[PDB]
């Protein structure tokens, strides 16, 4: 049927949607670690608004990162079961 | 009617995909901007710093524009895949 090609489809973007999550995880998570890393370098060094700022932008990452995590965690949940339904209905 | 529900769900599960990239880009976006503006004003292991700073921002800079794209790419394949899904609950 068209549903299966439908399925197809959706199992394919749903894969390239994890995969692409997994490669934007890493990238951020790097971007962080070396920003945090820099709040300490730019601490030693330590005018210092500078610090004030920076350790803004980590926080407003860090923040953003976890709570990325948690909103892809339930897209994940979500898409795996209505993925699996839908494998069912094509059976 | 099975299908109706899937339909449903996915539908929501695509919109909160969208709104939830909307959010991003925008919390990202200031980011960006934010680590552009201490950019220029470090410029007025110091130097080290601004180094460290300008590599950071062209970093995310390119990433940005990269999910932009890949985004792009996934958000027309889910709109092309529920309007498939659409044509077919109601036929
Ligand atoms: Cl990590
Ligand atoms: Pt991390």
């Amino acid at each position: 049927g068209t549903l299966n090609q439908l399925f197809h489809n959706l199992n394919e973007i749903v894969e390239d949607l994890n995969k692409n999550w997994h490669r934007e995880r890493r990238t951020l998570h790097d971007f962080a670690d070396e920003l945090h890393q820099l709040v300490k370098h730019v601490h030693h060094f330590m005018l210092q608004d500078i610090v004030n700022q920076l350790d803004k932008l980590f926080r407003d990452l860090d923040n953003h990162l976890q709570r990325k995590d948690d909103t892809v965690h339930h897209r994940h949940h979500q898409l795996n079961k209505l993925l699996a339904q839908l494998d069912n209905l094509v059976h």
